[PDB]
């Protein structure tokens, strides 16, 4: 797996990226690793943010499915129209799929100037494809098609006119073992739709927030790539904010600042680290009434940018946000770790990360077991509409 080690890009709080080509000849792009989602899509349009994108009519293997697309996110939409064509992954496995692919004609608030990517892939699982489930996602045709082992890791690897670059490596088919180190610890995929799991404690500092352990998968929690921040429901939001504020309560920031919408800095070399708490969320692990604890520093949580103005000092933003759509575990959680998507068990590994950002004294963690006795339901069931009723899954 040493020719698909650090075969991702990007600018920080930007996404990261992998060269893909599609088509004959084949058509190089920069493609969204996104685990929060299950669509192959690329800019096939001009778009004042996009170098370059799919010409569908240069390529001698298209074929044109003849429907559209249409995807909202919470933040961020397009549409397109679908076909199939030929596509590979250059620092990837040595093949060639035959995938769907989403040719994007329109878009708002999805592409994002200078982050260098002109596409997606949706790694999670068919039940959240658009238009239907019956739109096989890549990674499916990928393993249908070739011997690919039905499992995927990701190691995101953290960082004056540009913003940082950082480098990832997406291993397609199996796990790196330079790429952690210690114990791989798994938690199940509640449900596979996205990858879901279900979190049963968080402590900040040691300290319990001490919420029923719903609040912190109300009304999911799922790993997403494709997010920058920690996202957090309100109500945990608002502790978790309240107790790293007590913590850090030496600095008084402004409202901005927690808002994630303003730097705050200090002198090159003299951020006080210190005065910033560790966040440990725990896992259901594979044992009933077991769990295990991911532990990230404030230097997973505070995002670096050098202002270009007070270009000598180290400024910080604050990267985790108030989420209306459950809890997303997203770049700032997985620069602590080596993640390992196991779809052949249904379960997701994390291990300390052998490219994370720590110092002297504290380091992301991966710990357990710990136990509980009658370990009571944690999981949120979403109110079933009659829309989502009435579908057929044939
Ligand atoms: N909506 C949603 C969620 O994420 C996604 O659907 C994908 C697409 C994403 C980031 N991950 C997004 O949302 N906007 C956006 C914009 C550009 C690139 C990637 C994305 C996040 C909330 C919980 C459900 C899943
Ligand atoms: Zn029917």
């Amino acid at each position: 797996f040493v020719e698909m080690v650090d075969n991702l890009r990007g600018k920080s709080g930007q996404g990261y990226y992998v060269e893909m080509t599609v088509g004959s000849p084949p058509q190089t792009l920069n493609i969204l690793v996104d685990t929060g989602s299950s669509n192959f899509a690329v800019g096939a349009a001009p778009h004042p943010f996009l170098h370059r994108y799919y010409q569908r009519q240069l390529s001698s293997t298209y074929r044109d499915l003849r429907k559209g697309v249409y995807v909202p996110y919470t933040q961020g939409k397009w549409e397109g129209e679908l076909g199939t064509d030929l596509v590979s992954i250059p620092h990837g496995p040595n093949v060639t799929v035959r995938a769907n692919i989403a040719a994007i004609t329109e878009s708002d608030k999805f592409f994002i100037n200078g982050s260098n990517w002109e596409g997606i892939l949706g790694l999670a699982y068919a039940e959240i494809a658009r238009p239907d489930d019956s739109l096989e996602p890549f990674f499916d045709s990928l393993v249908k098609q070739t011997h690919v082992p039905n499992l995927f890791s990701l190691q995101l690897c953290g960082a004056s006119e540009v913003l940082a670059s950082v480098g990832g490596s997406m291993i397609i088919g199996g796990i790196d073992h330079s790429l952690y180190t210690g114990s791989l610890w798994y938690t199940p995929i509640r449900r596979e739709w996205y990858y879901e799991v279900i979190i049963v404690r968080v402590e900040i500092n040691g300290q319990d927030l001490k919420m029923d352990c719903k609040e912190y998968n109300y009304d999911k929690s799922i790993v997403d790539s494709g997010t920058t921040n920690l996202r957090l429901p309100k109500k945990v939001f608002e502790a978790a904010v309240k107790s790293i504020k007590a913590a850090s309560s030496t600095e008084k920031f402004p409202d901005g600042f927690w808002l994630g919408e303003q730097l705050v800095c200090w002198q090159a070399g003299t951020t006080p680290w210190n005065i910033f708490p560790v966040i440990s969320l725990y896992l259901m692990g594979e044992v009933t009434n077991q769990s295990f604890r991911i532990t990230i520093l404030p230097q997973q949580y505070l995002r670096p940018v050098e202002d270009v103005a007070t270009s000598q000092d180290d400024c910080y933003k604050f990267a985790i946000s108030q989420s209306s759509t459950g809890t997303v575990m997203g770049a700032v959680i997985m620069e602590g770790f080596y993640v390992v998507f196991d779809r052949a068990r249904k379960r997701i590994g994390f291990a300390v990360s052998a490219c994370h950002v720590h110092d002297e004294f504290r380091t992301a963690a991966v710990e357990g077991p710990f136990v509980t006795l009658d370990m009571e339901d944690c999981g949120y069931n979403i109110p079933q509409t009659d829309e989502s009723r009435s579908h057929h899954h044939h």
